[PDB]
């Protein structure tokens, strides 16, 4: 039986542990945090995420989809809250088969842990990777107190998140060709209780957005009708706009309350614990990190956030990480050797990770910050109606299909240019020749 050591019992690491263990690999998975399945007297994490077709299909292959979906809330569409305008749902797809699912992060992680153990993986908690000696094939782990433990390894999988210790260890034996693109927005998680969401008639089966140009709020529903709200706001005000809102200006919870009362007046009354949440929940950091290299020979490989940190504006990081886990297990299972598997996995996934990193950055303006847009959207709908196997909106290709991200991006670019050019010198749809636009669709977009 082939042996593997996985660092990080998060989403990708646990899924790849199950896929490999059920194929007979001897799997040891190491996690810095305690086992979340061991109930303590501490209050649990209300953190949630959007599960889409890529993630759901990965869970389906693993035999875990039904269990995960049993505690997921359907989000049929985007509910945009602009003061004055009544909120009106913008459906994501054609029917309820084209939806996204809101799931509690910790619940997803517990289901994956049970799944990895049921397949035969051994999971070791309270052990964070500190260093790797590639030449001697040993690694060093430690608990929070720094009590060290050394282990021999044969194949090392870094599924240890955006601040990957495996990636840091690889960077000492190979040039990873890392390019870091910092994101000016920080984030803060806030809560809407079930009583407040019901009192204000906040739709449970939708993804909610409060756009505000350079900043915005989003909310995802929970099974109990509470919502987790995320504020995206610049860490600091730029030199060009010193007065512009930023986390630096929000000195305490009371300052945060005044900011919400002014900028998000229909949201502030639903946020009963705004002051406490603001002061007790730390401000998160966002970034895009691109690597030229994801592996060291046949010895180690990165996947998920360890390989390609991305901004969260498309809700695709976990989806991508689960898609990576499937691809990695498939390559490892069937390759001539580990070195061939890792090189093939990297070559296949790198262009797709670059594509979703670029599309995630682009989705921010779509959510937060039109006259030409409406006519383009209108013409796009007719083209999707006339040619449903050729004209598929980029959001649908990314969210509801398994088309490689790079292909979704390439087809999306053709569509965006086609629409932009077609509407360019026209006031309305009546002056636009629909057959000439459809001609371009049949000429430039092969059927899927
Ligand atoms: C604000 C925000 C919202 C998001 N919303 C969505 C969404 O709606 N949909 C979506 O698809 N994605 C979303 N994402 C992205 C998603 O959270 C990540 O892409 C995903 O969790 C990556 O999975 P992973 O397994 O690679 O890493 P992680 O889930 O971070 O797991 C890494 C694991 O490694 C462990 N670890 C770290 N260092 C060590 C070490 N040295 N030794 C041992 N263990 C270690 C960690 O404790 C953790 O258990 C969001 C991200 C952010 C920041
Ligand atoms: O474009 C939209 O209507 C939503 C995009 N999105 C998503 O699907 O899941 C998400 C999760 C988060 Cl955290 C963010 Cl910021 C956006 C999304
Ligand atoms: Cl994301």
């Amino acid at each position: 039986a082939r042996q593997v050591t996985i660092i990080g019992a998060g989403l990708a690491g646990t899924l790849v542990a199950r896929l490999l263990a059920r194929n007979g690999w001897q799997v040891n998975l190491f996690e810095r945090r305690p086992d979340p399945r061991i109930e303590t007297g501490a209050r649990g994490r209300s953190i949630n995420l959007a599960l889409a077709e890529r993630g759901a299909h990965a869970l389906r292959l693993a035999g875990l989809e039904r269990e995960v979906l049993a505690e997921a809330v359907m989000m049929r569409g985007r509910m945009v809250h602009v003061p004055g305008t009544p909120p009106n749902l913008q459906p994501y797809g054609r029917d309820d088969s084209e939806v996204i699912w809101s799931i509690n992060r910790d619940r997803l992680n517990r289901i994956l842990l049970d799944g990895a153990e049921a397949a035969g993986a051994s999971i070791h908690f309270n052990l964070g990777l500190d260093s790797v000696d590639f030449a001697r094939q040993r690694l060093t782990l430690s608990n929070v107190s720094g009590e060290r433990l050394e282990k021999r390894f044969h194949l090392l999988i870094g599924a240890d998140g955006c601040n990957s210790a495996v990636r840091q260890a690889m960077a000492s034996v190979v040039d990873l060709g890392e390019h870091l693109e910092t994101q000016p927005h920080g984030y803060k998680e806030l809560q809407i209780t079930p009583e407040a969401s019901a009192q204000f008639n906040l739709e449970p089966n939708a993804l909610h957005i409060w756009p505000h140009g350079d900043y915005m709020c989003i909310a995802l529903p929970n099974l109990d009708r509470s919502f987790t709200v995320t504020l995206f706001l610049h860490h600091q005000s730029p030199a060009a706009q010193p007065a512009s809102p930023s986390f630096a200006q929000l000195v305490d919870g009371h300052a945060a309350r005044r900011f919400f009362q002014r900028q998000f007046p229909d949201l502030s009354p639903m946020l009963d614990s705004l002051e406490q949440d603001f002061e007790h929940h730390p401000t998160g950091k966002l970034a895009t990190l691109r690597l030229t290299t994801w592996h060291v020979g046949g010895q180690a490989v990165l996947l998920g956030d360890a390989a390609h940190p991305m901004v969260p504006f498309h809700g695709q990081g976990m989806n991508c990480a689960l898609e990576d886990a499937v691809a990695l297990a498939e390559h490892l299972q069937s390759a001539a050797d580990n070195a061939s598997a890792l090189a093939a996995f990297t070559a296949q996934r790198q262009p797709d990770a670059l594509a979703i990193q670029a599309m995630a950055l682009e989705n921010y303006v779509e959510m937060s910050s039109s006259p030409t847009y409406l006519l383009e959207r209108e013409l796009g709908q007719i083209m999707a109606q006339r040619q449903p196997t050729r004209f598929i909106p980029r959001y649908s290709m990314v969210t509801f299909s398994r088309l490689p991200y790079a292909q979704a991006m390439a087809r999306g670019q053709i569509q965006e240019q086609l629409l932009k050019f077609a509407v360019a010198n026209h006031s309305d749809l009546t002056s636009i020749n629909l057959d000439a636009v459809e001609h371009e669709v049949t000429r430039c977009l092969p059927p899927l």
